[PDB]
DNA sequence: CGATGC
């Protein structure tokens, strides 16, 4: 049925206003998101961090229009090694983090251009994009491998620094997370094992999904709809893009964006608002 | 993976 993305609210439980605002997207090819106008989205969106995934573009290829990004200065990027024109993420922001890392130090894990990390002064940011189980089921021995070593990488930033994870990691969580539970219930992005291990990382780590923690019974909220059949028209969606958030973070969390409306990809934006 | 039609 309908979603209406709620107004932004930028003031935390404690009261303090919002400082950061980060946007995450799955556009779905740069060069495709670029030319259906996705830039002109962002910048009037306005973030301080823009996370990317699905680039589908080698490092060295960027479009020309990145550099005409005048608020996102500071962009780092990351790709297949052996691929082209599959995966590849990228992180841009407004001041420069501390330190830039790739991967989740698991050479297998490490092959497909799937995660970027920054680190800031009061919080560490991740942004990923999670493997896909498969038409089928086929590599979802290798996502339940996935699932293990990045939990295991997430619970040891988390030990040293307030951790933010956002992107597109390819589960729908709950039922309320995509339109038809029943008839996904072994497709990829819904099987009981993905919706395990995402259960696993909330608790392991421990993180909280931040669009849920501040909407727990709000349905038909999708991030995903399946170009095939115009299902985005009938809004018959999936919530596969969060942030996940440290629990010492709540305290400083304002709102967590679903930007329904945003074209230019089969994902729509999502956008966190927090008060450090 | 939405649509389909045991
Ligand atoms: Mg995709």
């Amino acid at each position: 049925a309908l979603y209406e993305d709620p107004p932004d609210q930028k003031t935390s439980p404690s009261g303090k206003p919002a400082t950061l605002k980060i946007c995450s997207w799955n556009v779905d090819g740069l060069r495709a998101w670029i030319k259906k106008k996705g830039l002109d989205w962002v910048k009037e969106e306005a973030p301080d961090i823009l996370c990317l995934q699905e680039t589908k573009c080698s490092e060295n290829k960027l479009p020309a229009e990145l550099q005409e990004l005048p608020g996102l200065s500071h962009q780092y990027w990351s790709a297949p090694s052996d691929k082209e024109g599959y995966s590849g993420v990228g992180l841009l922001s407004r001041q420069a983090p501390l330190k830039v890392s790739y991967g989740i130090g698991d050479e297998e894990h490490d092959q497909e251009g799937r995660v970027i990390v920054a680190e800031f002064d009061s919080f560490v940011l991740v942004t990923a994009y999670v493997p896909n189980a498969g038409r089928g089921l086929v590599r979802l021995e290798y996502r339940q491998r996935w699932d293990e070593a990045f939990r295991k990488f997430l619970k040891g930033l988390a030990s040293r620094k307030p951790l933010v994870l956002c992107g597109d990691l390819n589960v729908a969580h709950e039922e309320i997370d995509l339109r038809n539970p029943k008839g996904n219930k072994k497709n990829a992005g819904f099987t009981p094992q993905e919706r395990q291990g995402f259960g696993e990382l909330l608790q392991a780590v421990p993180l909280a999904d931040s669009f849920r923690h501040l909407y727990p019974n709000t349905p038909y909220a999708y991030t995903f709809w399946t170009y095939m059949m115009n299902a985005r028209s009938k809004n018959v969606g999936w919530r596969l893009d969060y942030f996940l958030l440290s629990h010492s973070l709540l305290p400083a969390l304002c709102d967590s964006k679903i930007r329904s409306k945003a074209l230019g990809s089969d994902h729509c934006p999502i956008t966190l608002y927090l008060a450090l």
